[PDB]
């Protein structure tokens, strides 16, 4: 049911760093890691919240659709695309940390963290500000969890409507062309060590979904295009993309 393949640890020390890569094959019900001990490690799992804080915040009505405008508050941030109105299609697209904590303070303590306990979301713990919470609090959550969560999402499973669930894995679109769609999260967590990159998702397929989870040790941004590169290059590997 689970099966390591320790060669993709090599896609790994290419670039000297350290890390792990979870996919998961739907049709056969089986799961496959270069590292079965780090693929049920916990972490924080930074912007990959944005992904059960964009359901919530549906679901309660704070964001209406995915056309609504959230304006820039006029404090002028370290990252540029951060400087300008968002929906939620762009505020994913470009990982907008204070859209999503104004998001997070309206749906307030008490319904965020019902919310998790309801999507059963790693520890489910939220101590910490609730503005902040995944960037540096107490919530984590594993590789292997944050897949059995997408597969909730991917098949309308959550304790969210319908609605809520379609316009989020909108929200998710990354990559589509003639032989497969990608909807997937970037993460990146820096407020506590150890810093890491995450990215989760799922690849859609004719005939099957690969679901997949990564993060890496990340000492430094400039690494932060390896996240993509390393899990296409296993998904390369395995022929599960050309
Ligand atoms: C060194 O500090 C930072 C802080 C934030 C980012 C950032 C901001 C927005 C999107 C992304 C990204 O995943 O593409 C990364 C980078 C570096
Ligand atoms: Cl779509």
């Amino acid at each position: 049911e689970w099966q390591e393949n320790k060669s993709w640890n090599a896609h790994f020390t290419e670039h000297k760093s350290q890390g792990v890569v979870v996919l998961w094959n739907e049709n056969k019900q089986q799961g496959f890691t270069n590292n079965l001990k780090r693929a049920n490690q916990a972490f924080l799992p930074a912007s990959t919240f944005k992904i059960p804080n964009s359901l919530i915040a549906l679901d309660l009505g704070v964001v209406k659709d995915e056309h609504q405008v959230f304006k820039w508050d006029g404090q002028t941030r370290d990252i540029a695309t951060w400087n300008r109105d968002h929906n939620l299609i762009t505020a994913m697209k470009y990982s907008v940390v204070p859209v999503y904590q104004e998001f997070a303070r309206q749906i307030g303590e008490a319904r965020m963290s019902k919310m998790l306990h309801a999507f059963d979301y790693g520890n489910e713990d939220i101590s910490g500000n609730v503005d902040s919470f995944w960037l540096d609090g107490g919530i984590r959550i594993s590789a292997t969890e944050q897949i059995s969560f997408l597969r909730k999402l991917y098949h309308n499973k959550l304790h969210v409507s319908e609605r809520s669930q379609r316009i989020v894995k909108q929200a998710m679109l990354t990559e589509a062309n003639g032989d497969y769609i990608i909807r997937a999260k970037t993460g990146y967590s820096t407020r506590i060590e150890p810093k890491i990159g995450w990215w989760v998702g799922w690849v859609e397929l004719d005939d099957n979904v690969w679901f997949f989870a990564m993060n890496m040790d990340m000492p430094t941004s400039d690494g932060l295009g390896l996240r993509q590169a390393i899990t296409k290059e296993v998904l390369k590997q395995e022929k599960i993309i050309p």
